[PDB]
């Protein structure tokens, strides 16, 4: 409850940044178990965890089996279809948001410290400081001082294309 | 035993003659290991932005059970070892380029430039005992491992295993180069 | 409460006539959602609840939405009733019906012509199945449909006739909501 | 400091450790039929009751017929297990607690005073000073200005019940 | 380097909120000593009045010579190891009584409780690395060692191996204990 | 963390009694190294002028990676071993002569004087856990070492490994010495 003047910014550029954007989970324990995010025109639910979507027109929406993916794409309603996740294709070296931590990009591959994502929470989208989602994330993976998302990201001809570190958790 | 919150006691005085510890202070912090043979340190080994690069001319072990109770194959085309890295030491150590422009890089025993193909060191540099040593950047990159190179007058002139401009793994080596 | 949470109350306080919403507190129909999109609401009235035909879903409430309905169709609704705790239903009956304003959900409609009636575009994809209420509480009308009249909006209405007796009072040419 | 008393009574007045260990309400369409909750690790529900329990945890167990003690047991997971109260075998002669009152121990029987209790939540079990469970209660017949009512006392050697007194209706 | 007689750097400030060093003043003071697998704690190990009571289902070595170099077979009917103490380490280590009062025993990650016939600490515990825990009282007496028991909503329900009323030694398990 | 320039923590305070560290600074200044059995001393070792004189009948390892695993013969006719002294640690250890008059030598646990052939150092001495000891002058200069030797009432007699007065390597010994 410290209220001093510091500077605001969220710190860091994710605490409203990622709470804004629609991205939704219900487990069958009622609870976070991988989000389903609402990206341009379609929602990526989690492929291997068990639940739905906190909204009636996104969990009723039937889901095609990205098996490919680990996640499964489906129809967004016009009523959540303006306020979806807006993207982006490049992924330069540089801090991104995560709601638990941050990544730095490295080597196609995105690393939040130890112990800050990958289990029970992805999904949850990877979001530029400028405010664009560079790639939905799958589970895993441990890299001792860091933990490397496992990612789904859209390539340099822009191509939806799952990434996979090695070994990595199932969400 | 008393309770001051007390800063440094060794190097931050107030009289300061530069701040060149781009050599120092980020060589200590990197991941760097010496292969001490029975305690006689013959060269240090790094983990270098994913694989190590064990010196496979040195023998002796390291300090990390992650990386001396552990077999690596021969690079005896460069005289280097591979990894097997595991993941406690993985997703941020020596970070590096393939290239290198004409400019200052480093390691424990000083600084490194060299005009167009190479790297030399000023002279009295030691390739014996310390070669095992990664070229990183004052922002902290590596560009090469040291592999030695005789003294050469004013300079030390360096062999390396380095890259390419194509990121190919090469070595660059003058004529007789120093064991480590 | 650091920036205004109403606890500064106010200045005008009820020195003059007290409010149109106070019978929206009273309303207890319920935003019937076909998958979170408002289609319509569930109408109580003397506890025989009902809704609209135009409308899917259904219903928030778990125990409206646990009563099978019977289809009115030329009434374009389907009722049924409350079971056990009826007297939520303080949406009670009308039919007295002077040429006035009488309470709607977005602003009193007009009364004339043997219709209710909103101004321009004041209804919305949504306002099915809306009540139509009285500074009594008492409700009159339940939105079916709705057409512009130019300066202003038609309702069609479940309401009842000067017997009380039911009419799907229809504009001609009128639109669901 | 959050009291704000000026004199209180220095008792456990029946929300302290009653309220705190909230025994969990049936509700079916609104209307509360009863109350249930875990006791030793095991669900009790009231098999006189019929509805939905509080928890999705609870009400997701399948719960077995004691017909001979008016419950429907079960096993709790480990989800509440510790908070699955407490007993030590006697009953002291005198009052105890109750979610609305005192019910009074008198030649083994329960002897609450009329109007409190008895109206269509009968789960709650009577807790004890200590904060033991002492009764769930099932039924109960208004015994003029005082109540009986149908309870669970384990017994002397803590071996259940259905303390079913004369003319006892389940409420 | 200067001469005071200076008493404690650490805890002995003149604010005290309370003296509950019962978990671990006399818990540090015992003769308990971890089974370091590669150096990784997966389970302290200690002589018990008498015995040593070693994790079986826990590997490594143990800082005692003792101890580590010491081999002891399988209680593997209730997943513990015998002893085969040596005399350095007898006479007073870790006394004990077999039965257990419904009250407050302790360890490393804090203090045990429960009603009627078992163990409870709050949760968050941990069961894994720790596990091999001497449940010792405010005297200092032990009634069990740690087996685990997952986190039960509130609190932490306990696996322990301990001993009957008897004397004899027992181990009290819910369904589904924790790993050490 | 201060910046004095302190002496002497311990043993420089001005009143002095005297200024016989002959038989301790020296003594710990020689290159003797204990041999540890499982951590029990049980005799010291050290090198002497040339060889190492390790004790034949001590076992267990020595603080010199250069000594401990470094395998040396049997003077069992004398119960000692040789050396095999590498170059690091020769040119100055534990010089001597051959003879010795009626003084003060020393080591660790006290002085030796005796009036005509033999050594004895006063009673509570120990023979056990640490002979093996060199026999130093004032000067710092062996003439012995130490095989043990009974207290005898007063004085401790002495049993060594000494040398003739031709410099020939010999053992003076009482009967009944004390072992190691």
């Amino acid at each position: 409850k410290q209220k001093r003047k510091p500077k605001p910014g969220k710190r860091q550029r994710m605490c409203m940044k990622l709470e804004s954007d629609k991205t939704f989970p219900i487990m069958l324990n009622g609870q976070v178990n991988g989000y389903a995010c609402v990206v341009g025109g379609r929602v990526f639910k989690p492929l291997h965890v068990e639940g739905r979507i906190d909204n009636e027109q996104l969990a009723a929406i039937k889901l095609k089996k990205a098996s490919i993916y680990d996640l499964e794409y489906g129809d967004v309603p016009q009523c959540m279809k303006s306020d979806t996740l807006q993207y982006t294709s490049d992924k330069p070296p540089g801090f991104y948001n995560w709601h638990h931590g941050a990544v730095q990009y490295e080597n196609n591959r995105f690393t939040v410290p130890r112990g800050v994502g990958g289990k029970g929470d992805s999904g949850r989208p990877i979001l530029d400081n400028k405010g664009r989602v560079v790639a939905i994330v799958l589970g895993g993976v441990n890299e001792g001082s860091r933990t490397a998302l496992s990612v789904v990201t859209w390539n340099q001809k822009g191509v939806t294309v799952k990434d996979t570190p090695e070994g990595s958790e199932p969400w």
